[PDB]
């Protein structure tokens, strides 16, 4: 993808040298926002091959309401193992913000439903936001929320999405954190009977981790593959109700896969 | 400025005829990302005439915590009159947030006091953010945030600052919205003992009022005048310890203040 390959190179060009938590040094920008019209194609990067099965059940995870890893195990997805405890409990991160809020009062807010009433019977809002940083309960999380907060924006009938991002690291993150949100464009946007907009992207601390030098410059080398097109097979009663085996994506024809280690 | 000059005529260009709450019809784009090197100069618009001194008051109104706005009409400011009831109660609205953010456990979370500490003790960060966007808060308040969200970043002894506004209208609110966080830099950037780096401004609904449009035109034909220069006359023992008179703007030269009406 080309407005991704402008961002690596950006923070090779003009990233300063900025250490990680007791770790590994990173080249680091601040302050960078891509737009991707989603109309064009679907944003999953061509120039490396990346897989949208983790990506898909991540998202229906979170909106169900899930804080346990469990779900994403009986589907031998296990990404997010490296943060959960022992009994697979993560804390008060992504879905249960996103689904069950809590207030000082004692409700629980769920913000995608209220984003939903707002795009049917009023899209012209500037409201159109859900947030998972909930400060109260930034302790008891596995890990602070990177995609913390996004929002919605109706214009001529094509719902478009901003997210902020406060970290992101541009080598593996990235092209995950673009796909999933694009699919919840595209779910949102066929639940609301909307067309798709855009989706932008804005990014807090984006960094590129150094051992990673090797690999960006291999992906760097590599033209951009035209963007392949995601197509729902069935138009599920609600958000809620979307399973694995509606989404299909056409036309995708990446370059190999690159695999990058960490440091520990 | 030439940014907001830029912006301003990009929305001109390019905006969606979008409109208000049951009101006025706007110019309206989606994801505007500028960036002012505080180090160039203060950025407080040379275009038309701009007093810092509402701003100066309502800033640190904001860092008592205060809610009311008797602080304000000791000393004639009377921007925030149009939101407050009959007693001056604004809600749970920013200065609540920012120092007293309500747990569900009732603890009362001071986010700026946490955000000295991190920039001091943990300058390296990707979670130095304060937030005003209480979900479970939204319905009590005067108006929603429209400033939700800010992220500070620090990197080579420059402290840098996002911030994240859902709605601005171009005209009268963007001008007052990038001095007063840009004050807050400087503030910030005294105490921690950091140089000033760069304010990044994102938006979401970035809008011109359509009855706004000779304004712009009259502003468009005006050449930025250069930026003027800050001074804090003091350095207070804290940041809740600021007093309007520390603060003095030099060499700014405005062309005329242009005013600018609204629907009601």
């Amino acid at each position: 993808m080309k407005q991704y390959l402008e961002l690596m190179q950006k923070v090779l060009d003009e990233g300063t040298q900025k250490n990680d938590r007791t770790g590994t040094g990173t080249l680091s920008i601040f302050g960078h926002q891509m737009r991707f019209n989603l109309q064009d194609g679907f944003p999953l990067v061509t120039t490396k091959r990346c897989h949208l099965r983790s990506i898909i059940h991540e998202l229906l995870w979170f909106l169900q309401g899930d804080t346990n890893i469990a779900y994403l195990h009986e589907n031998n997805v296990t990404i997010w193992d490296e943060w959960a405890d022992e009994n697979g409990d993560l804390g008060p991160v992504y879905g249960k913000q996103w689904r069950a809020w809590p207030t000082p009062d004692g409700r629980h807010i769920d913000q995608i439903t209220t984003v939903l009433n707002q795009l049917k019977n009023d899209p012209d809002s500037r409201r159109i936001i859900v947030s998972a940083w909930n400060v109260g309960e930034l302790d008891k999380m596995a890990l602070a929320p990177c995609h913390a907060f996004f929002q919605f924006y109706v214009a001529d009938g094509k719902l478009s999405c901003q997210l902020y991002q406060r970290s992101c690291d541009v080598f593996l993150g990235l092209p995950f954190n673009i796909a999933s949100y694009a699919l919840l464009v595209h779910m949102m946007a066929q639940q609301c009977d909307l067309e798709v907009g855009d989706f932008v992207w804005t990014g807090g601390d984006t960094h590129l981790y150094s051992n990673h030098m090797d690999q960006t410059h291999l992906q760097l080398s590599r033209e951009p593959r035209p963007l392949p097109k995601l197509i729902i097979k069935r138009k599920p009663e609600s958000i809620f109700d979307y399973r694995f085996e509606d989404f299909e994506i056409e036309g995708y024809d990446p370059h190999p896969g690159i695999k990058a280690p960490v440091a520990i």
